[PDB]
């Protein structure tokens, strides 16, 4: 089997991309923000406090004749911008882009916090992570991807997200339409449970490669690239005016400012991130002042690359049982 979804951007900035998944029957369509870096598949319910509703689409079991409780399994999680949601679980049939798994763990919401609330366009998460991460206790349970694994053509997945438009995920099958060159894949660690690989340097612009080990996590659930400080103040130091801000949380830049292009080695290839995509806009409305795309890691613990990263390729998530990462121009 395969699927092919859709996702798409939530807002002009591509703060985070939605996915429709088809929970229950009938179906129950909620747009979904998948997630490689966690490993829950959680959404907005029928369960979850009222006051912390704010416009997400509701997912009722009891409109499913599939939904099952899975009695005493309970879920909470807290992500790395220091959101958290919590509450019980379900097992319910998922399809996303018309592949379909049955039993899937559907944990549903008692509690969200604010930012989950104040974002009315993400009705949850589809984890895409290893399953070792999954928070559900006393019984760890599966991802969508994990559950699909054994029925799909291949074990893969891939990530092809658009900047300021929509993209595709899909499931089983590489696209060989959907990108330019050849795929240069690279080894994958487990040990934290997430799709950890190492990069093999950077490059400023039109300036020369710097080789060296990055080690850092493929992460669609983060919007921005967060690198090593010296890497980050190598970047901002070719932007006149680019300061890193502790008041605003990052590095800004003025927004008359045409950014510099940042390349990233995957083995001997390299991905060329646009400078347009390293823009993410007034720090607030009307403000000269614009945030960065590319942040550091320091007191993060890990480096990742986010949306901004890997909407410049096209992404293979190979989950064989040696697990790898595959990287395309596009």
């Amino acid at each position: 089997s395969t699927g092919s979804a859709t996702t798409t951007p939530i807002d002009s900035l591509d703060d985070a991309y939605i996915t429709p998944v088809q929970i229950g029957t009938p179906a129950q369509t909620l747009n979904l923000d998948f997630d490689t870096g966690s490993s829950d598949l959680w959404v907005f319910s029928s369960e979850t406090t009222a006051s912390e509703v704010d416009g997400q689409t509701i997912y009722t079991p009891s409109k499913s004749t599939t939904a099952k409780l899975l009695s005493g399994a309970t879920w909470s999680i807290s992500y790395g911008d220091g959101s958290s949601s919590s509450g019980d679980v379900y097992t319910d049939t998922v399809s996303v882009g018309g592949l379909t798994v049955t039993g899937q763990a559907v944990e549903s919401a008692k509690k969200v916090s604010s930012s989950f609330t104040e974002d009315s366009t993400i009705d949850g998460l589809l984890g895409l992570a290893f399953s070792t991460l999954n928070t559900v206790s006393p019984t760890q349970q599966k991802t969508f991807f994990d559950n699909a694994k054994a029925s799909l053509d291949s074990p893969v997945f891939t990530a092809d997200l658009g900047y300021h438009a929509p993209g595709t995920y899909n499931f089983g099958f590489i696209d060989t339409t959907a990108y330019t060159g050849s795929i240069t894949y690279t080894a994958v660690s487990t040990k934290q449970g997430f799709w950890e690989w190492t990069s093999t340097g950077y490059a400023v612009g039109s300036g020369t490669f710097k080789s060296t080990s990055i080690d850092g996590i493929a992460d669609t659930g983060t919007t921005l690239l967060y690198l090593p400080a010296t890497v980050v103040s190598a970047y901002w130091a070719q932007v006149s005016g680019a300061k890193s801000s502790s008041s605003v949380g990052g590095y800004v830049f003025p927004c008359s400012a045409t950014l510099p292009s940042f390349t990233f080695g995957v083995g001997s290839a390299r991905i060329v991130i646009p400078g347009d995509y390293i823009d993410f806009g007034p720090i607030s409305t009307g403000s000269s002042s614009c945030f960065g795309g590319i942040q550091s890691s320091a007191g993060i613990g890990i480096n990742i690359f986010g949306d901004v990263a890997l909407k410049a390729a096209f992404v293979v998530f190979n989950g064989a049982t040696t697990p790898t990462l595959g990287f395309a121009s596009k």
